[PDB]
């Protein structure tokens, strides 16, 4: 099989192609390119040739397989943001990326997870007591805002725990994100003109030198610790690593970043998405709150009852699958191979549209948010929302829990209503690196009235 997309017009399909990517945004590019085209064709990003596949098939062969552990990425904009060849996420180099990744995959579970319920839990509790920091004259609650804040203090009290200015940092790291979003694909003509980055650098640095002071604190804190042996975590596993000589200064320095940004850029926005579907969902949430009275009554979180929130769990999956924040997934070929028809060579680049696959396939009701869908055990290759495999996402068991915690802690708590008809169809998205909403908008806020 020959691959179908635009015709190599001499040169011109390439830069029709990479200027409709920066034009429209990446997710939307790859929905337009799937639905002219078919849902396994051929576009292309700077020069080289990128795939863009809704094939469960096609997905499931990719992840599955050691040959595709790899992203792709502007050089020079991954050195910009520090993520070429550092930490995990869009880190290419396979050696590199085969000796950190561990770090990560040893804190998002086991004992850490079990620490994650009940962290979470007080974080948001905590939170909800200072509801006045984000909430209005009008009383309309900076959900957003929330969410992220929490994100962060937990985040810092399990991988870090050093104090900082929570607030400021949560800022900081939409500056990085954004920033992260706007070179991942940038073509090298856009770096020489530096006065159009220059912008984008400056968050960079923003961020980075904010964490600089915290993990210096943390490396100050570690040589007087005495009893070493008590007190692990993942700054001071990948600090003592480098104090043997298995890891880099500079390395060290971006798992930190990584892993602080991880659930502040995808959770909360997750968890928002969630919150408007529950506002909008009545029938669901009496489910939820009855099962939550079932399973926990008025008795803290605890690691048992999280496996028994049944319900919950298939909302939270019919939420991230009707309407995804992560739609996308990009990888890269390091050896040939054949996939379901096509020959792929190696350095051949991939874009996984997860989002679109979650409405062609295995779903009774793919374009309407039921739990329906969920009400018959989904088989895992018919449904990756964290992906799965040597390169799936590290945090895709310990993500489950915290939003299970964070949504019985403030459901338990108070009804979520939504400002006007607002939902989220009606939420104006941008749809670019992930599927959020568009901030620069309003009625993004909400209200939070008690319960009993
Ligand atoms: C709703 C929550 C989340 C979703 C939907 C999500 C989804 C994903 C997806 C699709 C990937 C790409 C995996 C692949 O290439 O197959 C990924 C990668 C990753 N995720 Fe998540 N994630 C979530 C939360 C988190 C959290 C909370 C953390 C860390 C605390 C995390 C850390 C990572 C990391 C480190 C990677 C990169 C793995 C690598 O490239 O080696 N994620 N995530
Ligand atoms: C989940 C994630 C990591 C943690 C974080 O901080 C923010 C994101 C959002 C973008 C994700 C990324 C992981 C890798 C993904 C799936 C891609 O290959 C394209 C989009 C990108």
């Amino acid at each position: 099989s020959s691959i179908p997309g635009p015709g190599y017009c001499m040169g011109i399909g390439p830069l029709i192609s990479h200027g409709r990517f920066l034009w429209m945004g990446i997710g939307s590019a790859c929905n337009y390119y799937n639905r002219v085209y078919g849902e396994f064709m051929r576009v292309w990003i700077s020069g080289e040739e990128t795939l863009i596949i809704s094939k469960s098939s096609s997905m499931f062969h990719i992840m599955k397989h050691n040959h595709y552990s790899s992203r792709f990425g502007s050089k020079l904009g991954l050195q910009c943001i520090g993520m070429h060849e550092k930490g995990i996420i869009f880190n290419n180099n396979p050696e590199l990326w085969k000796t950190t990744r561990p770090f990560f995959m040893k804190a998002l579970s086991g004992p850490g997870l079990v620490r994650m319920v009940t962290v979470c839990a007080e974080s948001l509790k905590t939170h909800l007591d200072r509801l006045e920091e984000v909430t209005n004259e009008s009383g309309y609650v900076d959900v957003l805002t929330l969410l992220r804040r929490v994100m962060l203090d937990t985040s810092n009290t399990l991988f870090l725990r050093i104090p900082l200015d929570e607030s400021a940092i949560v800022v900081k790291i939409q500056g990085y994100f954004d920033a992260w979003q706007a070179l991942l694909i940038k073509p090298d003509i856009f770096f020489k003109i530096s006065w159009l980055y220059k912008k984008y650098e400056k968050s960079v640095k923003d961020l980075k030198d904010a964490i600089e002071v915290l993990i210096a604190e943390k490396r100050r804190r570690i040589s007087t610790e005495e009893k070493l042996e008590e007190c692990m975590d993942f700054a001071t596993e990948l600090i003592l690593a480098e104090k043997r000589g298995d890891l880099t200064r500079e390395n060290v320095n971006q798992c930190i970043l990584e892993m602080l940004i991880a659930a502040p850029d995808t959770m909360s926005v997750s968890l928002f998405f969630m919150l408007f579907l529950i506002a909008k969902h009545p029938n669901v949430e009496e489910a939820i709150i009855k099962e939550i009275q079932t399973v926990i009554g008025e008795r803290d979180i605890k690691i048992d009852d999280i496996q028994k929130l049944k319900v919950m769990e298939n909302f939270i999956y019919e939420s991230m699958r009707y309407q995804p924040v992560v739609d996308l997934v990009m990888r890269k070929a390091l050896e040939d191979d054949v996939i379901d028809g096509y020959p792929v060579k190696k350095g051949t680049n991939i874009i996984l549209n997860i989002g679109r696959m979650h409405r062609l396939e295995f779903f009774p009701k793919p374009n309407e948010f039921t739990l329906e869908n969920f009400a018959k055990n989904v088989p895992y290759r018919y449904f990756q929302p964290f992906g799965f495999g040597p390169r799936g996402c590290a945090g895709k068991y310990i993500a489950m829990v915290m939003m299970k915690a964070i949504l019985v802690t403030l459901l338990r708590r108070f009804h979520v209503k939504t400002l006007q008809g607002q939902c989220v169809e009606s939420i104006q998205k941008i749809h670019d690196l992930s599927l959020h909403p568009d901030e620069t908008k309003n009625m993004l806020e909400m209200i939070f009235t008690p319960r009993n």
